[PDB]
């Protein structure tokens, strides 16, 4: 088995690419996040991710979280999943996302939350 | 005005505090449990996260992400800071817990999902 | 203690109240449910829902699902949950919902569907 | 044009069916797994839902609710029907899987979440 690491290029099929960087000894990176389309009346912009690896038992397909500050819009994603090293030896990064938009009265918070998932591959 | 800073609880009786919020947005803070989805013994654990700071909004929205030290899994958590008039502040959330599994045919079931709302402690 | 049943009629924090009729013996019931919020535009008209509990092992707090059909949207939502006796010995539902939205190319899929959490109690 | 009455398949390997869908816009179906989050013996299992006929859309929204027969779990699907250039149906979904739990206060762990594609079989 090969080491499913974070650290690199990756792309989705929406064409959205992210870049992660070094992992460091306490599980932290930090990345960019560019997106192809948007949830928004607004315009995109490339964005900073910041997440951790579960180092527990130093698996080697780690599971993992990171948020995605949006630089274009009130929002914030969210996403967690694992690292696998695929069927065909690829690595890919399974995840779900949580959407959350921002909502001017409390009454609202209902329906201020999307959920997806997505794929991962280098890119 | 809506602040993260702050020791907070929910529900299920989990005790978060965050640290001060930095001018790119981001926090760190540490999360202790008494109830989990593991045998393990339940250790503190560390958060990092940030919130959003377009247009200076007073009930920012973010996200952040809980390093688990006890398991092999994840929890993210997403959400907006609600305040009232008197300065009650309430954090809104929905979160993920990613578990590990093994194979990835097994993906599919890894990934429970729910909502919390944290009050000030 | 008591058995949970889902037949009855039941409030949320949004103020929707809902109406499910009688548990056949496959499990089936239908309903009615009337909202006081959307995330629409048009005028809210009273919707059908139609669903399950599960019977295997007859236990007294089931699980089920149930789905609204919207009679004013091309949406729609599901339920699923468990109807517990609550620690004030009250009946209630514990219910995730994830509300579809249609849209118009298979490319904005992704955001088309919100996650939420409500608990119903019996009004 | 889009419609659900058919044979469909996911990458998980189950298989529903779904019969006609009525004037009020309900059907029924089955669904068989090949894997499950339970150990009990997968058995089939009856589906019911309904597709949404407002505006009457070439590609409706729908959900339906799997009344498992092997264990004490209920899952409920939503999503849209899609039908490309050629007729070729797809239906894009997202399912809240949710377990049994025996006390309320473990209510927080019952609820899995993910998506699937089903295709034509
Ligand atoms: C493009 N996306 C992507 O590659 N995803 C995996 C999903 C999760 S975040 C969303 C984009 C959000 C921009 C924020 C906003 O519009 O509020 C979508
Ligand atoms: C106590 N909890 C809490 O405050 N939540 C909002 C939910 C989401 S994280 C979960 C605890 C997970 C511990 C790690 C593990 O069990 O592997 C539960
Ligand atoms: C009122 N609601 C309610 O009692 N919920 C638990 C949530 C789940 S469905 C949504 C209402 C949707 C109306 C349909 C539409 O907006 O298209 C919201
Ligand atoms: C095979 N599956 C499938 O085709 N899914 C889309 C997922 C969501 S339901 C689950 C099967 C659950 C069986 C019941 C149980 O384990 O209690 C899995
Ligand atoms: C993703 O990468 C490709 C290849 O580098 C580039 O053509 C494309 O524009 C990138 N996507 C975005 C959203 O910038
Ligand atoms: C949380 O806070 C209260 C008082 O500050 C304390 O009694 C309790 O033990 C703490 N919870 C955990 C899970 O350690
Ligand atoms: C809910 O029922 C209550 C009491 O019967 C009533 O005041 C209210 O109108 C109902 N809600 C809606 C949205 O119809
Ligand atoms: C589903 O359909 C395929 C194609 O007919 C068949 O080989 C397979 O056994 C079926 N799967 C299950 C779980 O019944």
């Amino acid at each position: 088995a090969r080491k499913c690491s974070l650290t690199g290029k990756w792309t989705n099929d929406l064409g959205s690419n992210m870049t992660i960087g070094a992992v460091n000894s306490r599980g932290e990176f930090t990345g960019t996040y560019i997106t192809a389309v948007t949830a928004t009346s607004n315009e995109i912009k490339e964005s900073p991710l910041h997440g951790t690896q579960n180092t527990i038992n130093k698996r080697t397909q780690p599971t993992f979280g990171f948020t995605v500050n949006w630089k274009f819009s009130e929002s914030t994603t969210v996403f967690t999943g694992q690292c696998f090293i695929d069927r065909n030896g690829k690595e890919v990064l399974k995840t779900m996302w949580l959407l959350r938009s921002s909502v001017n009265d409390i009454g609202d918070d209902w329906k201020a939350t999307r959920v997806g998932i997505n794929i991962f591959t280098r890119l």
